[PDB]
């Protein structure tokens, strides 16, 4: 990464290998890739991706969706030719971003120069956007379907309700409603009535404690 | 975090992570937190909470107390409309201390200025605070019921009191007045009449002494 | 590596051994190696190589290729002899590239001239030209018969093709018409059926939900 | 810690956590606090302290322990009271010497102060104070009591012997009287007699030897 | 090592005891040496050596080797005695540079002077010739007993070849004779056939693709 | 250590608690102790040998021996009373080198001084002949009993030979001696007998492949 330059360091990217292994694509995936490869260059991100062994079908995924973002970023950015001055950097185009046409010096040159030219952090946003894709894609539950059972502790649905949430495609908006009508909705019989009974306005602290027992 | 910035190492990351997967939410959870969050950007700490996978519920529960926190903060600190001048920072509102509405280089921008806007030290009590909720509703015992049993040595009984203690939502003048009543109270006969015996002065290396035996 | 220079970490070093020892020859070796040797000396780069006990077919290969390109670079950059000026270093031979017939600080000069004579970057060229080799060579399977099974989820189909199309010999133009024949034309007839009538312009991402059922 | 501040380190906070967890409060753990805590806040003490899960009825009695410590300060050092000058710090009390009345800032002022008003290892010093009253209470067993067997090699005894005088309340001109009485006195027959003959004057080493057949 | 001077690092030690655990004296030990090495001073190189439990009877002929070198040293640099001048280092003898009668900051002070008494380098090398003669004679196998099996896959021939050959005592061109006369010449008779009709140009390479059916 | 000063290292001293639990007191534990111990402080030092659990009869002896070291340096290095001048030093005491009657901060001043005090590496010599006199006391062999067996490998026999010559009592010359005599002496009739033909001049690595079939 940048903090000039260092390699990436052995530990990071060990670190990135285990999780991929270990979480599979869990969401809590994606905050640990962006920690990983905070100040990270096209370079570091890309070794990142490519160390990845297995889960070749979500790694291509990826790859379709960062050249989707590359042509976008093209296609806003058209490219304006002409003999690169002196103390300047040439425009970058979607592959110069994503690592691919450009080389670590020139990614270190626009990512140190007055102003920068962000594109670790452009390239980190288009990675993360596929990550997103695929978590949702690999989710195995659907929120639709979370339905505490009749001797379920209500913390252990509320688990599983916020889990299969988070891995869900839908804005800010569309959960605040899942969580307005499906949480109460689909409790079991006997949390369902004391739940009911505390009114639309409670916390989630006021509902856990209300069916504790 | 900030020492400026760098990023967040990959070994406090997996210590904290660690920490949840083994402790869940024991009291020593928090201090655990403070130390590997110590001069954390609010991104840092996002990082740090995003990282958890499961307890989905516990994680709900912070996010709702830190929106509290940061309507109290809005409505402390109303925003003053303007053009901010060169050389200062805007005033930062309850989502831009919580990491959700502010760049990185915004919160550097506060934890660097002469004097400085502390955000991370703001958004590291809020979320102690939903910590500390978390912890005590999660606790399986109540101090009340925690009773020297007939053969129990005496040191066993001290350390389940002062684990159930410190899970406890109470002040220190409440946790001193279970101390001065229900440990004495709720020892066993053969203790309790020793300690009985040593008055309301005595100190705990005192008492513990006394109930070697 | 170079950052002056700096010793190999004893990290890196074990991290590189313990990558061949598990991975054996599998693609992910080679941005693995990239990473672990960024900055690195041919002195480095040498040490490498030289820790792996084992697979020492595989590094004879890859000293064969080394020479190879040390031939070639010798036929282009045909030696000028003459005393060397002060403030000066001589032109590196092939072998002074990779290492055996140069000094650590011989390479030290050369990395840190201005202009740099990128020595390592040279070498590590050549490495993975020769890793590229060994990976291929090395491949179980050949992308042509990678076919679907009857009851086959689609997504494990799509994870041993591009698992197997990572480690052809292929440029990408020839990659492209691998997907564009082979992974259709090789699924099942259920999902073969489904993906023929999505049509030739469908994304990955589209042919995975599309065979999800 | 200090070397201005760091964070305390997430290897160092495991190391002491780790400690306490199989060591329990064998006197070891004394010096291996110190080492963990070489140049600690308060702040970076409390977390130590504070990290330890279990254990309550000791970490409680370390407290107390503090605490007087603390009202001993306080009655040595009376408060003056009048406003601070312009590049000064108030007088610590007991209370900001211990972390819990004085902030990190207030503590770092403290610590790097010309003259230093060094409250960590005054802090530290309280602390292993109230570790020592643990390490000691919580000893099993009793130098009286520590007496060769008849066919136990003697460097075993010496072991045994001088583990339990490590864990002894005594100062250093009692733990030599129990030396020059006990530890002959306490051999069994035959090396006891052999011990005996070497006079009163004789070195461990000597007396080891003396008895290894 | 020298980078002034700092600490041998635990970790580097304990790679270097490590590697002696585990792989004996297998021909990448010598590499790893180098590589635990660089920069190291006669007292790191030493502390290494020493270090080692175990293989006494090879610790033993490396120091016989250290001796040897040691003698021709003194007999190729004779000591011109005299008052040694401000400014300046006497020059050392064969076991200043082993370390033996040199003090630390006498290595430091020839390390580092202009121009510089590269000492532990020197020792090094002499290091790494004894290592040498051991790995030779320790090999268990003999490079004319590499015969491959009837239904050996040719690849794992290749295997025990040149890790037999790594082991050898011969120069360069000796093993360029053993690769041309002895890896054909000893293969099985279908494999052995069919490399005699490739002809004594062919690559390492060709070789294997044409033995892999 | 000193590089000004630094804590000892969290991974340096569970090093060094680790090798004690392990080796017990093998020969190599020494030269470990110095590599551990490099730069180290008085109280470093100490904080080192008194994080030891068990042992404790060894550890003893070793306080016996600094003690005696101590009182001979006292003896050699009579006090001078009187002020201490503005920036000097105290003479330190044997006491002081120890770490028992001196801060921190004197054995900075001390071992920084132009020229330095250096305290810390008297205090490391006298707890080295303290170690040397306990690896020899508690190895369980004597060089004289090493004899080879009737068909035990010459290698083994030397391994065996050389370890417990490396825990003897005795200087260079008489370890030259054992070498001159009991090798040969005490190999097998077979080995002796080839290896008294091959003379006294003869060298280990001749000895060995001699005695190899
Ligand atoms: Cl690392
Ligand atoms: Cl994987
Ligand atoms: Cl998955
Ligand atoms: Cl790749
Ligand atoms: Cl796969
Ligand atoms: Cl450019
Ligand atoms: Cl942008
Ligand atoms: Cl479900
Ligand atoms: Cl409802
Ligand atoms: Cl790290
Ligand atoms: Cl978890
Ligand atoms: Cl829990
Ligand atoms: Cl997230
Ligand atoms: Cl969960
Ligand atoms: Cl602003
Ligand atoms: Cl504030
Ligand atoms: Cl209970
Ligand atoms: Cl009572
Ligand atoms: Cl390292
Ligand atoms: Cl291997
Ligand atoms: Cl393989
Ligand atoms: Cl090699
Ligand atoms: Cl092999
Ligand atoms: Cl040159
Ligand atoms: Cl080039
Ligand atoms: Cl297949
Ligand atoms: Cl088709
Ligand atoms: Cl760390
Ligand atoms: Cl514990
Ligand atoms: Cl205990
Ligand atoms: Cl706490
Ligand atoms: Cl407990
Ligand atoms: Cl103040
Ligand atoms: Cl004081
Ligand atoms: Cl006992
Ligand atoms: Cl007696
Ligand atoms: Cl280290
Ligand atoms: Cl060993
Ligand atoms: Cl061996
Ligand atoms: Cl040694
Ligand atoms: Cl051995
Ligand atoms: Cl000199
Ligand atoms: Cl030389
Ligand atoms: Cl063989
Ligand atoms: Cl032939
Ligand atoms: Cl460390
Ligand atoms: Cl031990
Ligand atoms: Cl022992
Ligand atoms: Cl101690
Ligand atoms: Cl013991
Ligand atoms: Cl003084
Ligand atoms: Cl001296
Ligand atoms: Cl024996
Ligand atoms: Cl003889």
């Amino acid at each position: 990464p940048i903090v000039v330059h260092q390699a990436i360091s052995p530990r990071t990217l060990n670190a990135w290998v285990k999780v991929v292994e270990e979480k599979a694509f869990s969401p809590e995936v994606i905050p640990m890739f962006s920690a990983l490869s905070e100040g990270a260059t096209p370079q570091d991100l890309n070794t990142m991706l490519n160390a990845v062994g297995g889960h070749q079908a979500a790694m291509q995924m990826l790859k379709e969706t960062i050249n989707e973002e590359a042509a976008e970023w093209d296609r806003l950015h058209p490219v304006h030719a002409g003999p690169i001055a002196p103390g300047q950097m040439r425009e970058p185009r979607g592959s110069d971003i994503a690592g691919t046409t450009s080389t670590l010096q020139e990614q270190i040159g626009w990512m140190t120069h007055n102003p920068p030219a962000p594109v670790g952090e452009i390239y980190k946003r288009w990675i993360i956007l596929g990550l997103n894709k695929i978590v949702r894609m690999y989710s195995p539950t659907s929120i639709l379907d979370i339905r505490q059972g009749p001797k379920e502790p209500f913390r252990d649905y509320v688990d599983r309700f916020y889990k299969t949430l988070r891995a869900e495609q839908a804005s800010q908006e569309v959960k605040n409603w899942m969580t307005e009508t499906l949480l109460v909705q689909n409790a079991n019989p006997d949390c369902k009535t004391i739940l009911k009974a505390l009114g639309p306005g409670a916390t989630l602290e006021e509902m856990m404690t209300a069916c504790q027992g």
